[PDB]
């Protein structure tokens, strides 16, 4: 029986420098130190280039320890996108330099990488044309993704042949049980003493299994055990001894846990228990081969903020094509990690999609700037996309007419990379990969969901005796339909002018009429308010600005000003917001319940600052933006 063993260490760009080191010290460096003193032992690894980037700053020795494993023949570099992006999210062009570039930095530490790591193995029928363009001869896939295909556990021991166009790859299955032995005492010895008499068995998973994950800090054991009968070798290798089975055409899947994650919140839900019901009748066993949930393109789906930097980074990756050092930065925000989330923080953890957000608009900062209309996110509906020499701004008229991005050019930040408070499927705790945790009452208490998106001018009307805690948390009563409803346009000489025409509807539904004519300036920008409520109604007007505050842990707070600034060290600027008549500043923290391997993650994704003025027939002023 044949073994192929080997990890995938990576970080995605932005994490922080000492969790870095930690990963380093915990399991990078020890599992290459017990590596090489077991010269039989034949490991695959896959190194991406973020975390390569750092350990060629931070620890150059370690690289020299790869170079002479690699050189004695301990190790196969297996290659990928340089930045770990989602090979089938990105443009076709994209691939092939981002491939090259690790597959050029592997050259550098000594081997000829012929194998892929398909990131979070999301595939897609025609990633063989890229891969095979770039060189590679084979990509690592789980055994799951032949299963969605058509055969079955007993026949997913060999490597097999996939095509598109008229050329192949050779792929290769994750064996699901391995990635849940490995590590957890030399069981895998059955497992592999019962594979019998090619075919192979393949484990490869995150190192960070090794000595990261929650006290997992047995290898030792494991790699003498390895090194009797059972042949352990290297891809590489294997793709010279034998060829693959056959032919066999793979569904868009990537692994088990993604068909979950990858479903919209109640799918989520309703797919959980289906598994759960099917495994408590113990009949999961027998059908699992044809049961599965979502694809991971559907994140774009299911995060509507995810989607919009992910088209703003396309139409970017385009215009900057052929400039090379443009070109560099919108590769870097491909980074996959932060746009989506399953059991990691990902998109809930704001410096990973601070960091994506920054190479967009590094990426296009020097760009000639143009005013443009389009449907940028594909909602079928048009923004508006003004953009001078210090920012770009993109409004949604189909929704409040208000500005969703605003990002700063000087210095690569969007104030508005916030997130929605959202309700996730796993936030459902019962029974009171497989681990949990209940959410602390402490939590509870402050556990709030919005029915509205976060963006720039957000028009509401509330009851003039409205308290903070209800609007805070979603408890308020929300009087106008301005937030999410449709304002009509005019383009103006340096920005747009919108309005709308709902009503304010309480106890009688007092038509109104909202008017905000956004433009541009050196430094921000300025919009001039005017409603005027057709018959007589007391109540209070409120513009809301969501920031992107992310290092300032902020809290509740009300006062009146006219003027009023956000200091963000290590987030955002520091902004200032300028009225021409003093109003009531409501300010609150918008915190996201999250889930990650340690535990809940009640994340401040943002600040909201709504300024709110009385308002009973007629109502007028001038909010203004100034980046400091
Ligand atoms: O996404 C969560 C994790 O799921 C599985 O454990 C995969 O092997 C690993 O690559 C991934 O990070
Ligand atoms: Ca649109």
């Amino acid at each position: 029986i044949n073994f192929i063993f080997g990890i995938h260490n990576h970080q995605p760009l932005g994490n922080f420098g000492w969790v870095f080191e930690e990963a380093y010290n915990r399991s990078y460096r020890p599992f290459m130190e017990i590596l090489e003193e077991f010269p039989e032992m034949k490991v695959n690894v896959h190194f991406s280039g973020p975390l390569l980037e750092w350990i060629e700053e931070n620890k150059p020795d370690y690289l020299d320890l790869l170079r002479s494993l690699i050189k004695r023949g301990q190790l196969e570099i297996v290659v990928a996108g340089f930045y770990e992006p989602v090979l089938a999210a990105i443009p076709k062009e994209d691939r092939l330099v981002q491939i090259e570039m690790l597959k050029d930095y592997a050259r550098k530490l000594g081997y000829d990488a012929k194998g892929v790591w398909l990131t979070e193995r999301v595939w897609q029928p025609e990633l063989v044309k890229s891969l095979r363009e770039a060189g590679i001869e084979y990509v690592v896939v789980d055994d799951y993704h032949f299963m969605s295909a058509g055969l079955s556990k007993e026949e997913l021991f060999w490597p097999y042949y996939t095509e598109d166009g008229g050329e192949v790859i050779t792929v290769f299955p994750i064996d699901e049980k391995l990635r849940y032995l490995i590590p957890f005492r030399p069981v895998k010895k059955t497992i592999e003493y019962l594979e019998s008499l090619s075919k192979v068995a393949v484990f490869h998973d995150d190192g960070e299994k090794f000595g990261v994950w929650p006290g997992t800090y047995w290898l030792r054991e494991f790699f003498d055990a390895i090194t009797e009968k059972i042949n352990l070798m290297t891809y590489s290798e294997y793709l010279s001894k034998f060829t693959p089975r056959g032919l066999v055409y793979l569904p868009i899947a990537s692994y088990f846990e993604m068909s979950e994650w990858s479903l919209p919140a109640k799918q989520a839900k309703l797919f959980v228990e289906f598994v759960e019901q099917l495994k408590e009748e113990g009949k999961f066993e027998k059908y699992r081969v044809f049961v599965r949930g979502g694809i991971w393109k559907n994140f774009f789906f299911k995060y509507p903020e995810s989607n919009f930097m992910h088209k703003r980074m396309l139409m970017v990756s385009k215009a900057v094509r052929d400039n090379p050092e443009a070109r560099k930065y919108i590769l870097k925000a491909q980074c996959n990690d932060a746009y989506w989330h399953g059991v990691f923080g990902g998109i809930y953890l704001p410096h990973l999609r601070r960091t994506v957000w920054e190479n967009i608009i590094k990426a296009q900062r020097y760009l000639k700037p143009e005013n443009k209309i389009l449907d940028v996110d594909f909602d079928g509906r048009a923004e508006i996309m003004v953009e001078n020499d210090g920012f770009i701004a993109t409004i949604k008229p189909h929704y409040g007419g208000s500005i969703f991005e605003l990002s700063s050019k000087r210095k690569a930040v969007n104030y508005n990379d916030v997130l929605p408070r959202r309700w996730e499927h796993y936030h459902e705790v019962p029974e009171a990969h497989e681990l949990g945790k209940q959410i602390p009452e402490e939590i509870r208490r402050e556990l709030a969901y919005d029915w509205q998106l976060r963006a720039i001018l957000q028009d509401h009307f509330i009851k003039p005796e409205e308290t903070l805690d209800n609007y805070r948390l979603v408890k308020y009563h929300e009087l106008g339909d301005f937030v999410n409803q449709p304002y009509e346009y005019e383009m103006i000489e340096n920005g747009v002018k919108l309005w709308r025409e709902g009503g304010v509807y309480a106890e009688e539904k007092i038509p109104a009429r909202v008017e905000k004519k956004i433009e541009l300036t050196e430094d921000g920008f300025i919009a001039k308010y005017r409603v005027l409520l057709e018959k007589p109604y007391k109540a209070l007007f409120g513009v809301e600005i969501n920031l992107a505050v992310h290092s300032v842990m902020e809290k509740p707070e009300e006062f009146e000003a006219k003027e009023f600034e956000v200091n963000d060290p290590y987030g955002i600027g520091k902004v200032r917001i300028e009225l021409d008549k003093a109003a009531k500043v409501w300010k609150f923290p918008i915190k996201t319940l999250s889930q990650s391997e340690a535990g809940w993650d009640f994340i401040q994704q943002g600040v909201s600052y709504t300024m709110l003025f009385p308002i009973e027939k007629e109502l007028e002023f001038t909010v203004r933006f100034r980046e400091l």
